[PDB]
């Protein structure tokens, strides 16, 4: 499901976070050379570019995308063309890539840490206190919400447990999410898992909680009503 697919990587710093989101990945698992991500142009418009490493070092290829005839080519020379960016990795998963220095096969995908950016539970920017005043305009349990914390790379899933307002710490380690000693590979993958398995005593993460779902539920600032998560 396009792993190795970033799209846009902020501005045309893209190719810095490119290798540093490569950097990272590779030297916390001992990834192997090949290891890779594909992510918009900075230089070419409607085009991508293929980051790959290269034992320390990252290399740039430039995946050139043409329309002929309403028919979608995504090629890294003239002399093979592909349909699809799938076809061209997986080629070139297979196929050596000729760079006229070296020669190298793609390797291993090196996946996105923030898919939850997008998500309807998702908040870049909210209190403890901003999310306590939402989850109690739901009275609802399994009513959940996470959010970003003051330090980098720590989160809270802040819910609504038996009428009360609880919050779990979550935090990024490198390549992985910790639950206290928990862990899943991103944050998207944890609140799957806690959709599916109880959060706190039996609760589920039910209800996403922002601002449109407070229009649907929500009511206007009711009941004035961290935490260890269940293991596994």
């Amino acid at each position: 499901n396009e792993k190795w697919f970033h799209g846009k990587l902020g501005a045309g710093d893209g190719r810095h976070i490119a290798e540093r989101l490569l950097t990272e990945y590779c030297i916390e698992t001992g990834a192997p050379d090949g290891s890779f991500l594909v992510r918009e142009s900075e230089t070419f418009v409607g085009d991508y570019t293929l980051s790959f490493w290269r034992n320390g070092k990252v290399q740039h290829c430039r995946i050139h995308s043409r329309q002929d005839a309403g028919t979608p080519k995504f090629f890294l020379t003239d002399n093979l063309v592909f349909d699809s960016l799938y076809d061209l990795i997986t080629h070139y998963q297979q196929v050596p890539l000729r760079c006229n220095e070296f020669e190298m096969r793609l390797s291993e995908p090196v996946p996105q840490t923030n898919a939850h950016e997008s998500k309807e539970w998702y908040h870049a920017s909210l209190t403890r206190a901003q999310a306590e005043h939402m989850l109690m305009r739901v009275p609802r349990d399994g009513a959940f919400l996470v959010r970003k914390r003051n330090e980098p790379n720590s989160y809270a899933i802040s819910f609504r447990a038996e009428g009360k307002i609880k919050h779990c710490r979550v935090q990024q380690e490198g390549q992985t999410v910790m639950l206290g000693n928990s862990e899943f590979d991103s944050l998207v993958d944890l609140i799957s898992y806690y959709e599916k398995h109880p959060l706190y005593r039996k609760m589920k993460l039910r209800y996403p909680i922002n601002e449109e779902a407070l229009e649907k539920i929500g009511t206007a600032e009711p009941d004035y009503g961290y935490v260890e998560a269940n293991p596994m």
